[PDB]
């Protein structure tokens, strides 16, 4: 049975996913008679929902409520589109112009997380949930379950000592420290070329390399066929988001000032779907 | 004034020693009229104080009480001998059958640590302390602020999933992942260096070249006629503590095994000093 203070404050309905370690059901929250979903974790997810609780931008999920209970129970806004994962399985593919769309959001969302001292770190469709099942949607970035705070780390504090008895591989880390967030660059960029193609850049399908010797050497498989379709600029973003070293990789800033992303039609309409989703209390003037 | 909690219990004295953040007193613990020595700590130092109430080492020391208060205020037993720091210092050093006695215990203590998932990450002369004025003393680390619990990475956690969405330089990082713990053999070989030798192996004394560049290059400072008294084997044992590959490196296993410590004597010596510390309560025969 569901836990008696969760039971309390929402009527539990229908199932509308399922993860590996949880369930994701609607709910009825009792108040105001409206919908929210509740996502089931079966037994650090309260400190999951206090990096979430702190965070405030349109495409990153926020909790409504929580129950720790014999299972964790997260209670959320409803996002109808479901997850982006179902719009390009099976070789779908969606509009250049939707990738665009969602993407830019996705960009903007782990902006803030970057800015915000927050790596995700577990980017990938299943974790982008879409607002309605119309195309033109908001997204939002949910699951921070592997996320990280980035602050003040050891070697910082190693190297405000003399390193006289300091091992040599920890003055050789200096040089590629600091770079962990480009590993969620990297991720974004798998994700727009699922986005833009319908198939994984990286992957064992009819193929002699190993899926580790492919990420590593960055040699995506490129099927010229699927991509013709695709603008050159879109294309031109997948190749420098996916960068083998991080250093050199995009950032979430270098990406959104790509000309890909210079298109005010989209950005026109992710202002106008903002506006919409807003309910304000009125302003002087 | 000191803490009432702590004044209760013990009558403060002299001051024995001060480090940066501290400084350490005497005292008497008014129960048994037993000298203590107490650190102070001014304002993760209360699991500091749980991970050296989960380890029981001869050579690591013990916690007796703790004070939380507008200082820490950590009990101790009593190490009259001091910091092993004032050994070494001014070009002053052991014999090398003093030089073998210290740093055996200190492999053993570092061994435990390792055995028991702790990494120490600060071994110096000054976390090196000495039961007694006499040579052939027990000895003592300390001080384990900067230590690190090993457990399970989230590298480790990453790689039970497929790494579709996997950035290149997580899956390179497998490669020399789970030998932090190298580190403190590193400073062990640096720590019997200055035992040995008086001097210190890294060191801007009249050279040009930088610290960083003579530690990842491994060139220590050779001065032949500080080590022409010095043993071969013993130089041996640092020689294969200051490998800068961290996986090639000995591990406390292996400079246990090694001929320098071979040695019944100074084994005897060990086991002798042991006894003599300890005071049990009667045997079934
Ligand atoms: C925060 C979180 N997971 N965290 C963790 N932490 C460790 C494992 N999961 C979530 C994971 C998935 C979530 N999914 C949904 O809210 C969701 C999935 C889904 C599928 C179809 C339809 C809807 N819907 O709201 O209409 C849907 N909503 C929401 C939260
Ligand atoms: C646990 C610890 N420090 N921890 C932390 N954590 C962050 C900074 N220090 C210690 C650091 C140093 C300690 N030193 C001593 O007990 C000591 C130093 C010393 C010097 C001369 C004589 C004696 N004595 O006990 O007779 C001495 N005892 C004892 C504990």
């Amino acid at each position: 049975v569901y836990p008696k203070a969760l039971r309390d404050e929402y009527i539990m309905s229908k199932t509308l996913g399922s993860g590996a370690c949880g369930e994701v059901k609607l709910a009825f929250e009792r108040k105001t008679c409206k919908k929210v979903a509740i996502k089931i974790i079966s037994k650090n997810v309260e400190t999951e929902i206090e990096i979430l609780k702190k965070l405030n931008h349109p495409c990153i999920i926020k909790i409504k409520n929580f129950f720790d209970a014999e299972d964790y129970y997260i209670v959320l806004e409803l996002m109808e589109g479901g997850e982006l994962f179902d719009k390009v399985v099976g070789n779908k593919r969606l509009k250049e112009a939707t990738c665009k769309l969602y993407f830019y959001q996705m960009l903007l969302a782990v902006q803030y997380l970057h800015e915000n001292g927050i790596i995700h770190r577990d980017l990938k469709p299943e974790n982008v949930l879409l607002s309605s099942q119309e195309e033109d949607c908001l997204i939002k970035i949910t699951d921070f379950g592997h996320s990280k705070i980035l602050g003040e780390t050891s070697l910082m504090r190693t190297l405000c000592g003399t390193p006289t008895y300091l091992a040599p591989e920890v003055l050789v880390s200096v040089g590629t420290a600091g770079y962990n967030r480009a590993v969620d660059c990297w991720s974004l960029g798998v994700i727009l070329f699922i986005c833009l193609s319908g198939y994984p850049p990286f992957s064992e399908h009819r193929t002699q390399v190993s899926l580790k010797d492919q990420i590593t050497s960055g040699k995506y498989n490129f099927i010229p066929e699927v991509w013709a379709e695709v603008s050159e600029k879109a294309l031109d973003l997948v190749k420098k988001l996916l960068v083998v070293d991080p250093k050199a990789r995009f950032t979430t800033e270098e990406a959104l000032r790509h000309p890909w992303l210079q298109d005010e039609d989209m950005k026109r309409k992710f202002q106008d779907l903002l506006s919409e989703e807003n309910e304000s209390t009125a302003l002087p003037q």
